């Protein structure tokens, strides 16, 4: 029987690339999304045309709130409902925007979005993933981290806090879930897919910083590291975060 | 004239030792507390006996909520009101307890609010208010030398402390142009929990390479005092372990 | 045509498993060895039985000395002479023994030479020679140590060598990126234990490992090397992959 | 009676400021030097003018060789000869120059000088320091590290290797010497005193990168962190490396 994977924020960009590569490797996939319903359905249609009944979509907001735990339980339940199992969880979904310390979202919304998506939802999804594992096995979680966590973007404190918290989770969860045979790793992009609304000049400013090829990672390149970590070739690997950054983090100011 | 400092969770233990040393150094102090009003006032009385009108108290819950930003704004405002200035912020207050990932009291979302609130969100909001309201200005965040070798089933706590490292670095960068330095002190084992039994205490003590004992609260405060001093005027984004080598010790 | 790899200290244990997995992946291999000539030759015979003319052996001492740069140049040259190319270098060979700060036959300068030479200087000189011969998926993989920041008592020179190797991995990734040469690391925690180590001591190490209370096989370490030299790692440079079963996360 | 300190490479620059500040704190000092004999003797003169018989010079090459252990032993011996005790060792002396990987001194002498000064000499000095401790007391070692070790300068491999090895030594020696009450820490400058050979435009380019003040650290600012680490206010601190970098290491490419 084919294993099954949940990928959060999988409608487009890195999340889609991960869903696609997992699908190509023989996984059934839950394509979680928030707003990008058309994109998500379009992806699921493509994947189901390749192999029938191997992809479903699952809508949820991952902003922190008192219902977030129920929402995360439901995402995992959706994988079991569709496929009867849940072998892999990929925490990809992420809010990303500045929160300057000095000067229409309230600061409490910002906290709920940036810390919820990047850290609390991963934690709750990890809880639910583990709790459901009830009656060979290759169970794992991959968290999408950030190679620049220690050289952060100016004015991105809450975003960076959430990514740092995700490193914490990756390590704490690896330790705690090891006895259940669930590995927990991370993949840390440098610059991959630039924002759709970023101008070309600004894109190039980033590209030129990258030692290896002076270009951003393809979405596939990021997906490759994920696929490695979920594979049998990584069965002794847990609590590791693999940078996929073309040397960007090694470059001084 | 004298500089002024805010210390969160200053009524007891490490926070109390920090407030005391900052006061001995010549600071006026705001002693923040949540539940420990008696101890907060007793400390303020002691410091005020030494130098009149140099210590005040400030109550607040630092759990994340809809009202936390206003609470944090008021803590900073209390310092300006009492003393006309705020030169130093010490983010010491902290919730600490386990949050197992798997189940065999508090809801998980209350746990998130308390652990991520006290250890990360409140420090962020306080940092915001401190900066907005502005010489040797600095912030010191009480971190945790064991962040990368965490205690089993403490994922939320550890996440909060990791977030606090991120805040420390991000705020150091962003606040450098304003001349506000932002650093951390990372204890290993200092004052053991009051509810911990003596046998467990000795088990932790024996792990510590340097003297096989826990750090006094004074020894933690010493690192804080260095970081806020003129001797650290070029230091920002730095986290000083004060752990007697505990973090270097393998399983 | 088939790519070629140099693996240092490839006669036995982890280096052997790396050489074998590379071979299985389609590489021709230079099996470097110091003292284990019989094991090196037996491996080369095995590999050439599988595919003729796909394995050769290369003897060299990688202790630091005046002649080490020449020795390292010759190891790289051996790959070119045998196979006409050198696509992968794996820096695996390593001296490992205690060097207490306060006090067997060795002088301290010999201990420096052996520990810093094998773990850091020889990898640097090999990296220089590898790069200089580059006139495509070229990469270098350094065998690091996941416990580099929680070191074993009285292993200062060893640990200094392994820290130096992290610095090399990073510096060489940056410098060699314009040549399209990737440089990465694999950091085992506990993998193959010494055969003579008593089982009681072995089991002490095993029980520390969160994931399965066992050491890594050599093959598991090799798997990470194979990923890093592959087309699935084309954007990965300056990264050190821990393969430690969570051992480095475990507090004292 | 007064404690005694050895500072390597103490004739000029950072090492000189360290020796001066230790002396102002009440230490007697061994001013180690290699080529800067005139400056070393001058500094000893100034300190002895302040308090007679509180400073001596000690000449040594700290390049790696078969005689390096003897030379290191002799430095420590010189502190005991002069002052009857050795409480503090500051490993400051450092060779610093590029060693490109792709194509003066032979590569073997570059290894000897860069790895010798930055790593092997510290190690041998640490051995000799610990061994000589015959046996209020506040023994410690401070290693001058580099805040940019993970964001190194292009074509400085051997230098960066030596400084990485020095981090390892700091950690290993902290662990091993803790039972003897010897603390072992580091101070990691970012940009402090710029090379005398560096041109003015280039100096200003480095200054511009520093978030805190857009200026290099003074030697006295670096010495202040050393003074802290050797003091009674750092009694529980061992195996710690304190960055003194004005935020430079936090700044992305
Ligand atoms: N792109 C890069 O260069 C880069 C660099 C470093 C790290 N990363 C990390 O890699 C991952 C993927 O990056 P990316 O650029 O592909 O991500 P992205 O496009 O910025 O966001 C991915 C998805 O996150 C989902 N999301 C945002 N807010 C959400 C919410 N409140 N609830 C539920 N889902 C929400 C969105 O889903 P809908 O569209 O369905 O609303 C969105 O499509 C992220 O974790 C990111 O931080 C990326
Ligand atoms: N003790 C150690 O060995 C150790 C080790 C590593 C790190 N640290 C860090 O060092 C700092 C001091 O440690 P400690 O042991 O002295 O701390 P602690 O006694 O556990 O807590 C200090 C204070 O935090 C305040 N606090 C807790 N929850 C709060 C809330 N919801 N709102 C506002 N305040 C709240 C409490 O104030 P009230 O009493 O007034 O309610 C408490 O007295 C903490 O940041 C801690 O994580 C300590
Ligand atoms: N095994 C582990 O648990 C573990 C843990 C952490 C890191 N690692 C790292 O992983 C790598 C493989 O480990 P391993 O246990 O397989 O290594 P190992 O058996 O201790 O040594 C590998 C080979 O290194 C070669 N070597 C030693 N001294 C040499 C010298 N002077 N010149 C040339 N070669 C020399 C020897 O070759 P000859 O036999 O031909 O003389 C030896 O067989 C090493 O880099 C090690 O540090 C291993
Ligand atoms: N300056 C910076 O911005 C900066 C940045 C990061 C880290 N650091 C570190 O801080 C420390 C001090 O920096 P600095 O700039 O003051 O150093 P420096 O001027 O470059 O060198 C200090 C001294 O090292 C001695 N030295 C060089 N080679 C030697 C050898 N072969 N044997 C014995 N001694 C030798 C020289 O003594 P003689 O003059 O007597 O020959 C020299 O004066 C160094 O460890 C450096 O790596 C400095
Ligand atoms: N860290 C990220 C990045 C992105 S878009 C990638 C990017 C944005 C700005 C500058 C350079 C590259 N989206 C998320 N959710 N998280
Ligand atoms: N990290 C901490 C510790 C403490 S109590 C110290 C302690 C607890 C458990 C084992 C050893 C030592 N309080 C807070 N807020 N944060
Ligand atoms: N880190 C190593 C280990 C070994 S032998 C394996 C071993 C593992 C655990 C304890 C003692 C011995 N060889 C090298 N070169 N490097
Ligand atoms: N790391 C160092 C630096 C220096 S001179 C300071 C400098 C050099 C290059 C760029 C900017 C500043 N000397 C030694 N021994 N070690």
């Amino acid at each position: 029987e084919a294993p099954a994977a949940v990928v959060t924020g999988a409608a487009k960009r890195i999340g889609r690339a991960i869903a696609v590569k997992l699908h190509q490797t023989g996984y059934r996939v839950v394509i979680h999304y928030h707003n990008s319903a058309e994109a998500a359905v379009s992806l699921a249609d493509e994947l189901n045309k390749e192999r029938s009944n191997t992809a479903v979509v699952c809508q949820a907001d991952l902003t922190n709130s008192n219902v977030l735990p129920a929402s995360c339980e439901e995402i995992i339940n959706s994988c079991f409902r569709a496929f009867g199992r849940c072998d892999v969880l990929v925490n990809n979904a992420s809010a990303f925007y500045p929160t300057p310390l000095v000067q229409g979202k309230t600061v409490e919304t910002q906290v709920a979005e940036l810390i919820g998506t990047n850290a609390i939802a991963p934690f709750l999804l990890t809880m639910s993933f583990a709790q459901r594992q009830k009656g060979s096995s290759n169970l794992s979680i991959v968290n999408l981290c950030d190679a620049m966590v220690d050289q952060p973007c100016m004015a991105f404190s809450l975003y960076n806090m959430g990514k740092h918290a995700l490193v914490g989770l990756t390590q704490s969860a690896a330790l705690e879930l090891a006895p259940y045979g669930i590995r927990v790793n991370g993949v840390a992009p440098g610059v991959s897919l630039l924002p759709v609304a970023m101008g070309e000049e600004e894109k190039d400013k980033w590209r030129r910083k990258v030692p290896l090829g002076r270009r951003e990672a393809s979405a596939e390149q990021i997906a490759d590291a994920v696929i490695f970590l979920v594979s049998g070739s990584a069965q002794y690997i847990t609590g590791s975060i693999i940078k996929v950054d073309g040397g960007l983090s090694l470059v001084h100011a």
